[PDB]
């Protein structure tokens, strides 16, 4: 068996997107996505004009080997960039594995350990008036867990925003002091730090969200160093979620071993693919790290389908993040997965479930955007 | 002051280089490197797809905001790919800025600090044989340091495969280095690059035997991913340690350095996110006596050497340059202000680091597709290469 081709199909519906197809000599091929948000013709390139030329004739059923190939034949190891073009490669021949072993993806893992997976949802407001009546609203759609995210009164090319932690530290526990006043504790609640938080900053707000037993503060802080997150956990029970923009298991072993997180957010296109991925969810599973994947819209449906195979048989399963994608993309992106009550569920179908409409997604032609960027009050660069 | 172009040019004049030129509307324009070997076209994406449209307009003199712009506002951070098109975007700023001040950028940097840059030679061979007589040829052209690689007897268009086998270069490789002392002496730096062949306990067990031998050092003896692969190594043997040249941000070497679990940090301007950032992981380095060794293979382009030498030349924890040559039709291409001699590379004194790209030049050598080898081991299992 052979690896005929393997290409990469750019589409904009609604936002950019980009796949890889790899196509067999016995006919059955496979579908990986590739976007990285904000810098999406970089992957496309390493993909095109370097990976796919050396995929033509390899036998597609050696997924590690193929794997290994590419992250050390690499030379230059890890990053954004080359993790995302391994992880499509990697998606597209578990696809193509599933389908050849004629069952869905889930049950190659290993099968199902749970029905549905359980989402959170995204309680955004302007204020926390605002943020309070959105959590309500996603409480009365069934979502067992809400993210409640506000804005800080006080507070194409890259947008430029501003902050100031001061405000941020004064206004966010506040809100989540609301949230329980008004709804109680039966429900999950989740806090996105985005990286604005210096370590201390980070244990200061943990503590002070502890009356309010949320389910976790995500990247509070920078992780670059590892070592960042010490600090946090030792003044803290505040339950704390990172991994998003990690790409591999090495970004996250100490934060891991040394129990400094309760969840590893790395996603399948983020990190690898399933065999990446599973290799981080397993080393978590040893100190009870649970498993919270990313995914916002700037993951394809092709990434959620493999997700939620992934997630369908993971042991140690946290919680999925679920953003809905537009009518466009879905239409774009056929799939085996729906959603319902606040629970994900993945089809039977051979494979992950995915496929994607190639002459529907010429229709949507690629269009620059990028994600935003933030500055103190006195102009410093800062992390959005 | 505004940037008004952003440009990223493709040569191929003996290999494929990357170029990006920052140009102004003063006149003053400045150029830096973004090569990554075998993955080219992607840094060349990166940079003119969604870096450059943004640095139309900003302030050429804000080297550090642009370089946290960049880097920060990125969002997926760190990487190859990522650090080549920032590493770029640092060196043409770099060269803007000591063009204006009209000094060479070692003077910006906090002048020389010495005169010449000690490099060492690479002197290969297929046999223990041929690669003694290559070194005493580098040490006939006066080099003060010789690199020895030696094929192991028993061991372009796409990534060619080469074969692997540690017992038979565990067996082999000591005797290169207890052949080269009896015949040269130890008055000579010797070195050897175990190019990531080696699991930690072998590296281990690898430099004690090189122990005898004195070497300058044992380069990049294993996978570094995870920085404890060192501690076993560096536990068992005092043979010096020396790793880096594929790392891109300071956190790749971090544990690295502060364990002291090596002697040399191999990052360079052009992998570790230009002068800006090299500057930290040096400064960083020198907190625990650890020493520069800045890898400089031809994959990287003059641009890169030139801003190389104007930091090789102002650091104080310097510890060795390496330097392999580039063809002719490459240093047409590349004009620069450093020259070689006697075991020793030397800076010049034109404003800026020195380099400049001729582009009517550089449009008669086209970018030609070339990948670097993969390697496995004899039972076909893929490997470092
Ligand atoms: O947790 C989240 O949902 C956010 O961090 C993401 O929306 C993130 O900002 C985007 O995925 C970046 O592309
Ligand atoms: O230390 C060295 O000189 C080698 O490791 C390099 O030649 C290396 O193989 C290349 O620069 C990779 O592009
Ligand atoms: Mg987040
Ligand atoms: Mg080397």
């Amino acid at each position: 068996m052979k690896i005929t081709a393997a290409r990469v199909i750019i589409t904009c519906p609604g936002r950019n997107f980009v796949t890889l197809k790899i196509e067999t000599d016995q006919g059955v091929y496979g579908i990986g996505d590739a976007t990285l948000n904000g810098r999406e013709l970089s992957v496309v390139a390493y993909l095109q004009e370097h990976v796919a030329p050396c995929l033509i004739g390899m036998d597609p059923r050696r997924i590690e080997d193929i794997w290994q190939y590419v992250y050390r034949g690499a030379y230059w190891r890890r990053g954004p960039v080359t993790m995302r073009a391994i992880a499509a490669v990697d998606m597209a021949l578990w696809d193509i594995k599933a389908k050849m072993a004629g069952m869905p993806l889930y049950q190659l893992l290993g099968g199902r350990s749970r029905d549905g997976i359980m989402v959170y949802g995204h309680a955004n407001g302007s204020d926390i008036a605002e943020t309070v009546e959105a959590v309500g609203h996603y409480i009365d759609m069934g979502y067992k867990a809400i993210r409640a995210q506000t804005g800080v009164p006080g507070i194409s090319l890259p947008s430029v925003t501003g902050w100031d932690t001061r405000k941020a530290l004064n206004y966010v526990p506040k809100l989540f002091e609301e949230l329980r006043k008004t709804y109680g504790f039966d429900h999950h609640l989740l806090h996105d730090g985005h990286h604005r938080y210096t370590p201390q900053e980070a244990a200061n707000l943990g503590k002070m969200l502890e009356p309010y037993q949320l389910f976790w503060l995500e990247d509070c802080t920078p992780a670059e160093n590892q070592e960042a997150f010490r600090l946090v956990r030792q003044h803290t029970v505040t339950p704390l979620a990172v991994g998003e923009i990690f790409n591999t298991i090495w970004d996250a072993e100490d934060l891991i071993q040394n129990q400094l997180i309760d969840y590893i957010r790395a996603t399948v296109v983020g990190a690898g693919g399933l065999t990446h991925l599973r290799r981080i969810a397993d080393l978590a599973s040893l100190y009870q790290v649970r498993t919270g994947c990313h995914g916002a819209t700037d993951l394809s449906p092709v990434t959620m389908g493999c997700a939620l195979h992934f997630d369908t048989w993971v042991p140690n399963f946290g919680i999925q993040e679920y953003m809905r994608h537009t009518e466009e993309t879905d239409a774009v992106f056929p799939h085996d997965y729906w959603f319902e009550k606040g629970e994900l569920f993945v089809g039977e179908t051979p494979g992950h479930g995915v496929d994607i409409d190639e002459e529907l997604a010429a229709k949507y032609p690629y269009k620059p955007a990028y994600l935003p960027v933030a500055r103190l009050e006195d102009g410093t660069m800062w992390n959005w």
